[PDB]
């Protein structure tokens, strides 16, 4: 199984070949022909009366390639919802242009006995490989005095009168899910370091790595000749720092910043490096 070490204290002897592991499968470069720039939302129901199969109720895509016959007019993100049972057409509705502002709330025009169960609002990003989901509980009651809604500490719990409409809230306004976005820049990795006992925001740049293969090194020649990252880092998502040879002056805090702003990816691997001998 895969694990993520986000911060660690490591000791290397002076003169050794130190390796500071920085890796991520989401920082792997792929060709444009494989990019599936598509966001999908779908509501699923794990019914309590059925108690077995969890069926999909309705989904909505963000992007598509408009055609007229065999002529490909182009691709532009628009949007359209699709119910999976022809009977729910007109009964289950999502907000129009849901991906414009991140409002994916499910509207049920008139709840039925078979609508009872645990709902899930699921977001899929095929380009950024993101999966987000929230749960909503729905109970159908015949007593209107019991109809209402409350937050039980983790999810919305609905109690709807039979035949009455319901709204299952699902809102995610993060830029990766909405149509708004800054122009996508290539993936970039930043290595920096600071002496022991110094806050992170006062670190000195050590090395920049861009997905196109371009790199930028900092520091005096004595430091640059001992610090490197193996070639084709973005081909395998490995940006591990190589310090060879490691010196007692290299003792300090090292940071590996992984950036893919278009996908909301901003992670940091921290290394408190100690040098013995
Ligand atoms: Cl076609
Ligand atoms: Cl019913
Ligand atoms: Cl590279």
């Amino acid at each position: 199984d895969r694990s993520v070490v986000s911060e660690s204290t490591v000791s290397w002897a002076a003169g050794a070949r130190a390796v500071l592991r920085c890796q991520s499968p989401r920082m792997v470069w792929t060709q444009d022909r494989l990019h599936d720039r598509q966001r999908v939302v779908h509501w699923d129901l794990s019914g309590s009366k059925a108690g077995g199969p969890a069926r999909r109720l309705v989904d909505m895509y963000s992007t598509g390639e408009q055609r007229v016959g065999e002529q490909r007019l182009g691709e532009q993100r628009v949007g359209e919802q699709r119910v999976y049972e022809p009977r729910d057409r007109g009964r289950l509705l999502l907000p129009p242009s849901a991906f414009h502002d991140g409002n994916f709330s499910l509207f049920i025009r008139a709840v039925e006995e078979t609508d009872e169960g645990l709902y899930t609002c699921n977001l899929h990003h095929h380009y950024c490989h993101l999966y987000e989901s929230l749960a909503v509980s729905l109970e159908v009651t015949d007593d209107p005095r019991a109809a209402g809604a409350h937050w039980d500490g983790e999810k919305e719990v609905l109690a709807v009168e039979r035949g009455a409409p319901a709204l299952l809230t699902c809102v995610n306004r993060a830029h990766v899910w909405t149509d708004r976005h800054l122009e996508e820049a290539q993936q970039v990795v930043h290595w920096d370091r600071q002496p022991p006992g110094v806050p992170h925001d006062r670190a000195d740049r050590l090395l920049d790595l861009y997905a196109s293969g371009e790199r930028r090194a900092y520091g005096p020649p004595f430091l640059r000749d001992r610090v490197a990252v193996e070639a084709d880092a973005f081909a395998r998502g490995d940006f591990s720092l190589l310090i060879d040879p490691v010196e007692p002056a290299d003792e300090g805090t090292y940071s590996c910043h992984l950036h893919h702003h278009y996908c909301g990816l901003h992670e940091r691997r921290v290394f408190h490096l100690r040098v013995t001998e």
